[PDB]
This record gives structure tokens, sequence and C-alpha cells, in this order.
């Protein structure tokens, strides 16, 4: 724990709490928390998904590449190896 910080998928679907949003775009673990405001966009297109695979609506807009690498300076974490490494389909319902 406390190194590489590896979360695993249902894990960072509990990262929704209050003054905690959390999304894994693409494979890595972003904390948005103190971005919430910040971000030149808003919040809540933030704060709509959160704990969760955010990168369809990241790459809806695409962002620009300064966005791009700056994910990388909010990188808290990243998907789980066992889960990323064999990439297992998720469940769903409705
Ligand atoms: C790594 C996390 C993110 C970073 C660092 C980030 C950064 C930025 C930056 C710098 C811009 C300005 C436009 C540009 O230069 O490309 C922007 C705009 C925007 N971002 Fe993000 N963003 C992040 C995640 C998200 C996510 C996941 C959403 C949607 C769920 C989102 C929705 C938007 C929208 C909608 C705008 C433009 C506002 C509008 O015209 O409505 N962003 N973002």
């Amino acid at each position: 724990d406390k190194d590489v910080k590896y979360y695993t998928l249902e894990e960072i679907q509990k990262h929704k709490d209050s003054k905690s949003t959390w999304v894994i775009l693409h494979h890595k673990v972003y904390d948005l928390t103190k971005f919430l405001e910040e971000h030149p966009g808003g919040e809540e297109v933030l704060r709509e998904q959160a704990g969760g695979d955010a990168t369809e609506n990241f790459e809806d807009v695409g962002h620009s590449t300064d966005a791009r690498e700056l994910s990388k300076t909010y990188i808290i974490g990243e998907l789980h190896p066992d889960d990323r490494s064999k990439i297992a389909k998720p469940s769903e319902t409705l």
C-alpha cells in the first residue's frame, strides 16, 4: 500500500464521497478533489460519474494535450495490475 497507489475497479467505484471525486481515465487513477472548481470547465462535469472510467466523457471532448500531460501531474494511483494486466469484462445491468 501507500507506494504505487494501486486501486481496483470496485474500490474506485467507492470514491465519490463528499469532497472525494476520483476518475480512472484510460488506465490511471486521477484525484481531482482539489480540481473540481479549478477545472476550466467546472466541477459538475467532473462529479457527473466519478469513481469509474470517465474516459468516455473525457474523450467525448478529447481535451488538448496540455490537459493530457496535466493528468499525469494529478495522478494519484493506477488501475490494479491484476485487472489491468488482464482487462476483465466489467459487469453492468442498466
Ligand atoms: C485528468 C483530468 C482532467 C484534467 C486535468 C482536465 C483539464 C482540462 C483543461 C485544462 C481544460 C481546458 C481545455 C483544454 O485546454 O483542453 C478542460 C476543459 C473541459 N473539460 Fe476537462 N480535465 C479533466 C477531466 C475531465 C473530465 C473527466 C470531464 C468530463 C467528465 C471533463 C470535461 C471538460 C469540459 C466539458 C471542458 C470544457 C468546458 C465546456 O466547454 O463545457 N474534464 N479540462
